[PDB]
DNA sequence: ATTGTGACGCT
DNA sequence: AGCGTCAC
């Protein structure tokens, strides 16, 4: 009723640039831009593995995790970049780096929570009022919203949709109500315009979002239009657009959880939880995750758009599938030493760029014959930035996991060592 | 023989 | 703390 809390306080935008690695690699070469291409990492196995796909590859099917020879039978005209290697793994460094061009553009309109290296959140709440204190009264032209889709609409050529839709949207606005969600989430739109066009403008990339009252919402009408366009998810269009929504697209619902919430409850779409009590959904799936469902499946989620802009952990992994699995002592040594400075290179430049030190070193492996991605994770003390030292304490913390008696064994599938645990410097 | 990340929940 | 889930 009256008292029922509708959950449109907020404006929180999605942003997510499209195919990040792969444009990352067609600024750097042009004569990548504006083709099927992809980024790879290693080249021996199969053509090595394919991690980021361009628009016009994924046309042919390409898909990321595809192997590159794969790819080349749907894709023969396939251009593929490669990730860069040092000391014997992949190192992504040019990615961060073009991430933190980006994020830093962002942080200029507003308040964001980094969600990956390619995507952040945005809480653009104070930047509507802002605006609407500016605007006083007038209009908003559809000149502003270039690349705006209305989900939803027009109701009762793509483009020709898009600005039927836009036009319907626009006209029943009452601008003159500065306390309507639906004029707070068009002038959101308004600000991720213009953040997106300052982004390529700046930095050349190009990007898709979404814009509506929470995180969720907003993630899911970032992926409705793409690409290099953004999508408005009103609070009213959530009936309709979660009426045919697979539970698996809703952000958390995409592993066993949402399996268990469509096996348990015999349900399809996120639409069809409404049929249920918040105490029901608490008895299957906890109280947490059944308060979460009850509001989720009406539009309504609370979870803060965090203030945080980097990283809070800086780790480096390697694989060590089949045959090359590590069985030797030195091979071990060897490879921890190699990640570990990786990582050195990777916090020294943290702790000059971001004023801050990390203080806990979490070391991890996988067994040959686990079938679980980490089999044991120890955690030591990160008191000097050497990667001699961080080594050797990895090697001391894991050393018992052989079960040997010069060798190794059972030989090792993957090593990891994160930094984390950051403190001011 | 998807790899390399990175955030967060549970107990 | 160590393990598990989820998504890029
Ligand atoms: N499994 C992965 N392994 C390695 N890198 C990945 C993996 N998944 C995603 N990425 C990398 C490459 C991507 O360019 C970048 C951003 O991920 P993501 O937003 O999901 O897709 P994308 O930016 O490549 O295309 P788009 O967002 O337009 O669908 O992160
Ligand atoms: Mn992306
Ligand atoms: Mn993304």
């Amino acid at each position: 009723g009256p008292h029922m809390a509708t959950g449109q306080d907020r404006v929180v935008a999605l942003v997510d640039m499209d195919c990040f690695f792969v444009q990352v690699e067609q600024r750097q070469n042009p004569h990548l831009r504006n083709k099927p291409c992809a980024v790879v990492q290693y080249k021996s196995w199969k053509g090595g593995g394919i991690i980021a796909v361009s628009y016009e590859a994924r046309a042919f099917g390409v898909t990321r995790s595809m192997w590159a020879d794969d790819a080349k039978k749907l894709c023969p005209d396939l251009l593929l970049a490669q990730v860069r290697e040092s000391r014997g793994k992949a190192n992504l460094t040019k990615y961060r780096e073009a991430s933190v061009e980006v994020m830093e553009i962002m942080s200029r309109f507003a308040v964001i929570e980094r969600a990956s290296i390619d995507e952040a959140y945005v809480d653009l709440t104070s930047a509507v009022q802002e605006r609407l204190q500016k605007l006083q009264g007038q209009p908003i032209s559809a000149d502003l919203l270039p690349s705006t889709y209305i989900e939803g609409l027009p109701q009762g050529q793509k483009e020709g949709m898009r600005k039927q839709g836009l036009f319907q949207w626009l006209d029943s606005l009452q601008i003159d109500n500065l306390t309507s969600p639906d004029l707070q989430l068009t002038v959101g739109a308004v600000i991720v315009e213009e953040m997106r066009a300052a982004i390529e403008r700046e930095t050349g990339f190009q990007c898709s979002a979404g814009i509506s009252h929470n995180k969720v919402l907003a993630k899911l009408a970032c992926g409705l239009n793409k690409p290099n366009r953004q999508t408005l998810v009103s609070h009213g269009s959530v009936p309709q657009l979660f009426s045919q929504m697979p539970i698996r697209k809703i952000r958390s619902l995409g592993g066993k959880l949402g399996a268990s919430v469509i096996e348990i409850l015999g349900i399809e779409y996120m639409g069809e939880l409404t049929q249920f009590t918040e105490s029901q959904l608490q008895s299957h799936f906890g109280e947490k995750n059944g308060s979460w469902l009850y509001a989720m499946c009406r539009g309504i989620e609370h979870d803060p758009v965090k203030p945080r802009q980097l990283p809070k952990t800086i780790g480096c992994s390697k694989n060590f599938p089949g045959k090359t699995a590590l069985a030797t002592r030195e091979q071990v040594q060897w490879w921890l030493l190699q990640l570990a400075q990786e990582l050195e290179e990777r916090l020294t430049k943290d702790r000059n760029d971001n004023d801050r030190v990390a203080t806990q070193l979490v070391v991890s492996i996988r067994v040959q014959g686990d079938k679980r991605l980490s089999s044991l994770r120890r955690c030591c003390a990160l008191t000097r930035y050497d990667a001699h030292k961080m080594s050797h304490d990895a090697f001391t913390v894991i050393k018992n996991c052989n079960t040997s008696g010069t060798e190794w064994s059972p030989p090792l599938t993957m090593l990891f060592l994160c930094a984390t645990k950051f403190s001011a410097s």
